[PDB]
């Protein structure tokens, strides 16, 4: 007998994130769980899994990556529940 | 006997995110769960899974990636439930 | 006997996101679940899965990617339920 | 008999993050759990899993990565629930 | 008989992070748990898992990595729940 | 027993007179609300009765007060003479 | 027993007179609220009664007060003469 | 027993007179609220009664007060003569 | 027994007179609130009664007070003559 | 027994008179609150009663006071004559 009990009774005014998981029993992936609460911000990726035998013979390649600019990211209360408070971005 | 019990009784005024999962028993993927609560912001990807034998022989390639500009991202309360509060972006 | 019980009784004024999943038992994908609550903002992708043997022989390629401009994204309460509060974007 | 009991009774106004997991019994991955609460900010990756035998013979390659620019990231209360407080970004 | 009991009764206004795990019984990975609460900020990676026999014979390579620019990261209360306090970033 | 109030008046006065000569919830022999003013008064769940919600009672009570309400009153319970009372908006 | 109040008046006065001559919740023989003013008064759960919520009672009580409310009062319980009372917005 | 108040008046005065001549919750023979002013008063759970919440009672009580409220009062319980009372916004 | 107050008046005064001649919660023979002012008063859980929360009682009591509230009062319980009372914002 | 107060007045004065001639919680024969002012007063859990929270009682009491509150009062219980009372913001 397997019994999972999460947050039986709630009677206030909470701010709650819940995640309950129960299990019983070039690239390869199998029977996984990923990114339940994932925040990806300004994520880069240039070359990935190009394939089998890229640029096999006599290949001349020039690679350049210039990340250069005025960028502004302003975040308040990321992944953070709250209650009876004041979140202000002035 | 498998029994899962999540948030039986609620009688206030909450702000709740729930996610309940139950299971019983070039690129390859099989029987997974992904991105239940996923926030992807300003995500880039240039070359991926081009195929089998790209640019096999005598291939001349010039690659350039210029990320350059005035960009502004303003987010308040990302993935964060709240109650009885004040979220303001002035 | 498998029994799943989520949010049996609710008698207030909540703001709730629910997601319940029950299971019993070049690119390949099989029997998955994806993007139940997915927010993709300003996501780019240039080359992907071009096919089998692109640019096989004697291929001259010039690649350029210029991301450059004044862009403004303003979001309040992303993926965040709330109650009895004040969300204002002035 | 396996019994898991998490947060039986709640009657105040808390801010709670929960994550409960129960289990009973070039690249390869199998039966894992990843990124339940993962925050990836300004993460880069240039070359990864290019494939089998890239640049096999007589390959001339020039690689350059210039990360150079005025960037500003401002975050308050990352992955941190709170209550009865004041989070302000002026 | 295995019984796990975490946070039976809560009646104040706390700020709590919980993570409960129960288990009963080129690159390879198997039956692990990773990144339950992982914060990756300004993480770089240039070459990784290029494949089998890259640059096998007569390979001329020039590698350069220039990380050079005015960058500002300002974070308050990272991975730190709090209550009845004042978090301000002026 | 002799009582005299304002026996002679010759001036045009504004007078507000009140003369009285005497020789669960239970009240008796009371004189209530002589010149009583009651503005914007509330009452929730008054005098429910005997034995309410005796057994296994679940109650969720929520009272909310809000909204733009504007009360403008001049000269409350105040007689006046030879004056000027103006309420201009 | 002799009582005299304002026997002679000759000036046009503003007078507010109150003369009185005497020779669970229980109240008796009281004189309540003579010139009583009651503005913006609240009361939650008053005098529920005998034996309320006796056994196994669950109660969630939440009272909220808010909202733009503007009260503007001039000359409360204050007679005036030969003056000027103005409420200008 | 002789009482005299303001026997002769000749000036146009603003007078506020109050003359009195005498020869669970229980109150008796009281004189309450003569010129009583009650503004913005609250009361939560007053006089519930006999034996409330006797056994196994769960109560979550939350009271919140907030909101833009503006009270502007001039000349409370204060008679005036030959003056100027102005409330200008 | 002789009492004399303000027998002769000839000036137009602002007078606030109060003359009195005498010859669980229990109160008796009291004179309460003669010229009583009560502004912004609170009361939580007053006089619940006999035997409240007798056995195995769980109570979570939270009281919050906040919000922009502005009280502007001039000349409280203060008669005036030949003056100028102004409340300008 | 002879008492004389302000027998002759000829100047237009601002007078605030109060003359008195005499010949669980229990109070008796008291004179309370003659010219009593009560501003911003609080009271939590007053007079719960006989035998509250007798056995195995769990109580979590939290009281919070905050918020922008502005009180501006001029001339409290202070009669004035031939003057100027101004409240300017």
């Amino acid at each position: 007998p397997l019994m999972v009990k999460v947050l039986d009774a709630v009677r206030g005014s909470p701010a709650i994130n819940v995640a309950v998981h129960v299990f019983r029993k070039l690239t390869t992936e199998e029977e996984f769980v990923e990114g339940i609460y994932k925040v990806e911000i300004d994520t880069k990726s240039y070359w990935k899994a190009l394939g089998i035998s890229p640029f096999h013979e006599h290949a001349e390649v020039v690679f350049t990556a210039n990340d250069s600019g005025p960028r502004r990211y302003t975040i308040a209360a990321l992944l953070s529940p709250y209650s009876y408070s004041t979140t202000a971005v002035t």
